[PDB]
């Protein structure tokens, strides 16, 4: 069976850090269901590019278990996820069955309004460390892409290939990832 | 006044190549409409993310000019460009007028398919360099943005920072790209 990401989508999401991991998600063979957090109407990301979700979040939820959750960026998008009781109950179910949790820019913000992966290893965009570091909960990395365990942690649209990658190569291995990276024409 | 960029968005577009000029040229104060080649309806693109156009490519073209034209890639997508009347008129507008002309990927083929540029250095995917060498129309660069005078090509989804900074430097300065750059979080 191939394997399953829920991408949660909210008002605000930074949108090359939404559309990368999802297209290069489904170029491994992901199945990639794109969610929106506040139901299935078209959701205007941080720099007004409008995404039609696949589904809502209340009915994506449904149809778990996914193999990866993934939290994209946006300050105002991260705020959203944090505040939603939808995404606490995912990402702890998510916690609690050793799946992975991949977060991006101020995505991460999410994980620690949510109590998730306190102790690992985490980066961030810059401007969003002094968030993410709030209580000293995780130990900072200035790494492109972090991963500790079953977080796995990026920073920034710049990284965002990287991060996806990370992500492919963590459920369907290296040379899947590597067979992906090579015609998107990569630095 | 600021600058003006039209990206023409159609049925299998590159949604990579598609959302990361438009969200850095927005971050660059660049005008961006998003206009929908077949209209205004939504737009899926190559894997399936589905875009909402600002306007429809009819009603955007009577708001011109634009200070860039900009072509994703997207090999089906691209062969829409290719086949439409609407887009030869405003590339050769653009042209004429000595406007720039920017396109990733297989995104120059369009303008092989409506004869915009003849004579230029381009670079191409390396997967649509011989579609856009038929004919010997255009001199083939392997750099990963190539820039001669008006028109401006790039390889594929991991160049679309790289060219879409160089949109911004070729419209707003080098200043204002380098400010744009620094907080993407590039390699
Ligand atoms: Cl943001
Ligand atoms: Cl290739
Ligand atoms: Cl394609
Ligand atoms: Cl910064």
């Amino acid at each position: 069976a191939s394997k399953r990401a829920l991408v949660i989508l909210a008002k605000g999401a930074e949108e090359m850090e939404t559309v990368i991991p999802v297209d290069v998600m489904r170029r491994a063979g992901i199945k990639v269901t794109v969610a929106g957090l506040a139901g299935k109407d078209p959701v205007q990301c941080s720099r007004d590019v409008v995404i039609c979700p696949d589904a809502s979040l209340e009915d994506a939820k449904k149809e778990g278990p996914y193999d990866v959750v993934v939290l994209p960026g946006g300050n105002l998008g991260a705020q959203n996820l944090s505040e939603s009781a939808a995404v606490k109950e995912i990402l702890k179910e998510q916690e609690n069955r050793k799946g992975l949790i991949a977060a991006i820019c101020a995505g991460p913000t999410a994980l620690l309004a949510h109590e998730i992966g306190f102790g690992s290893k985490v980066t961030t965009h810059p401007l969003a460390k002094d968030k993410m570091m709030n209580g000293g909960h995780y130990t900072y990395s200035e790494n492109r892409v972090e991963k500790d365990g079953l977080i796995l942690t990026s920073r920034g649209p710049g990284t965002s290939f990287e991060f996806a990658l990370a992500i492919v190569e963590a459920l369907n291995g290296k040379e899947v990832a590597a067979q992906v990276k090579a015609p998107l024409v990569l630095k």
